[PDB]
């Protein structure tokens, strides 16, 4: 039941944080958010959930289309770890000669922002916003780095799927995958979401700003117009050393069009979509 829903309960929590780790990224200031009830995936969307939608509709991804997406180099620009690799997209995570195929329920990778609002709006679902994104990831505990808490291996366990080693030279595995792990893997948070920190990076629907005033907002949708999109959590490229946003707080922002090896979604929805029998 790789598409089920779990209700968000209706709150008041603290968005953003008064001590900000990346403060280029707006994590600052912290701001009282009041957020109605919704439901959120459980789990990123996987690749044979995407599937399905591309089964269904026909779908072509923009990197399909382009012909061409970001991937990161250990696995063969921002940064000279990323290239554009021709014939790199869903299908093909790290070019023309990979495959999903042994990887059916892993996150779905290579999808824009319009491939997520695609596949979101095909579900009868929609994307969440920035505010409802980081509500769910807090699991409804108060000013946490991370969804279970402060300690990022709780009880000498791994709870997310992050890097561990000396990034870039070396990933360990030691979290049990150097790639994507399945959508259900690792812990569920307060809320029962999964790989809400880690694994993929997470679209959101609002434009990205990083001016953020402390009134007290209800269901806020973030900037009416802007060029690059939200995204959330961090990914398995993660690394304190380096690129350290695989806590609630953190974000960062692509244009809707772009596409990578690291970079997914999950849907959020007013009411449950329609029984899927
Ligand atoms: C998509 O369609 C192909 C061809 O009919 C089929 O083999 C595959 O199992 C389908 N995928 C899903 C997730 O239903
Ligand atoms: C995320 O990619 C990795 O961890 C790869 C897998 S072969 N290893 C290196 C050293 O980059
Ligand atoms: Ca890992
Ligand atoms: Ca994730
Ligand atoms: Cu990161």
């Amino acid at each position: 039941a790789h598409s089920k829903m779990v209700p968000i309960p209706a709150g008041v929590f603290t968005m953003g944080t008064d001590d900000p780790q990346i403060k280029q990224d707006g994590e600052a200031p912290a701001r009282r958010v009041t957020i109605d009830a919704f439901y959120m995936d459980a789990y990123e969307v996987s690749n044979t959930e995407f599937e399905k939608f591309v089964n269904s509709t026909g779908y072509l991804t923009e990197a399909e289309k382009f012909g061409d997406s970001f991937v990161f180099e250990g696995m063969l620009a921002a940064a000279p770890w990323w290239l554009p690799v021709k014939g790199a997209n869903w299908r093909h995570p790290e070019g023309p000669d990979s495959t999903i195929l042994h990887r059916p329920d892993h996150p779905v990778l290579h999808v824009s922002w319009n491939d997520a609002v695609a596949y979101c709006t095909w579900a009868g679902k929609r994307l969440p916003t920035e505010a409802e994104w980081e509500y769910s990831c807090r699991g409804g505990l108060h000013n946490r780095l991370f969804p279970w808490g402060n300690k990022l291996q709780p009880k000498g366990q791994h709870y997310a799927n992050i890097w561990q080693g000396e990034f870039p030279v070396t990933n360990t595995g030691e979290d049990g995958f150097q790639g994507t792990a399945p959508v259900d893997a690792f812990p569920p948070n307060g809320y029962g979401l999964y790989n809400i920190v880690g694994n993929a990076w997470e679209w959101t629907s609002d434009w990205w700003t990083v001016h953020h005033s402390v009134e007290e907002t209800l269901n806020p949708k973030g900037p009416p117009s802007g060029k690059d999109r939200v995204k959330k959590g961090g990914s398995y490229m993660c690394h304190r050393s380096y690129c350290y946003r695989y806590r609630c707080a953190a974000r960062s922002q692509n244009t809707p069009d772009s596409s990578a090896s690291n970079l997914g979604f999950r849907c959020a929805a007013d009411r449950l979509p329609t029984m899927d029998s």
